């Protein structure tokens, strides 16, 4: 699978907000995947003992980890999927050490779009969900693919 340019820019203008306060945006979106799928917090032992909402936007760590992963995802949006040497050192923290499987990808996916579409309707957008979601598969598909190589199911 390969984006246009064109769902390529769709995706970039969208992330240009999300850079305006990366910090709120991570919270929102970690918070929305611990909210909507409570399983994956039990694979962050910084984290599994969070019990409300409230104690999660007060977690000065979890902004952290938001910060972190959405750089992390935003340096590969900008690689425009030319992304194999940002992906290993990912695949392989995440396979074996961190052991996220494919589905919880899915999972935090989900959460992304759900917080961009609140936030930005500007910019998000039918066209701009469909070229986001696009993007989302390539990355799930390309580490799903070295998962394989390292010797992780996912
Ligand atoms: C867009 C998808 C994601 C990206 C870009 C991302 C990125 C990162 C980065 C850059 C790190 C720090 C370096 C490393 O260990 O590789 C990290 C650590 C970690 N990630 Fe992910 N991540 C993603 C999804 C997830 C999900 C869905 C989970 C669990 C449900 C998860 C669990 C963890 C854990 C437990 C750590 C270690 C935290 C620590 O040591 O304090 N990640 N992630």
């Amino acid at each position: 699978m390969v984006l246009s340019e064109g769902e390529w820019q769709l995706v970039l203008h969208v992330w240009a907000k999300v850079e305006a306060d990366v910090a709120g945006h991570g919270q929102d979106i970690l918070i929305r995947l611990f909210k909507s799928h409570p399983e994956t917090l039990e694979k962050w032992d910084r984290f599994k003992h969070l019990k409300t909402e409230a104690e999660m936007k007060a977690s000065e760590d979890l902004k952290k980890d938001g910060v972190t992963i959405l750089t992390a995802l935003g340096a590969i949006l900008k690689k425009k999927g030319h992304h194999e040497a940002e992906l290993k050192p990912l695949a392989q923290s995440h396979a074996t050490k961190h052991k996220i499987p494919i589905k919880y990808l899915e999972f935090i996916s989900e959460a992304i779009i759900h917080v961009l579409h609140s936030r930005h309707p500007g910019n998000f957008g039918a066209d701009a969900q469909g070229a986001m979601n696009k993007a989302l598969e390539l990355f799930r598909k390309d580490i799903a693919a070295k998962y394989k190589e390292l010797g992780y199911q996912g």
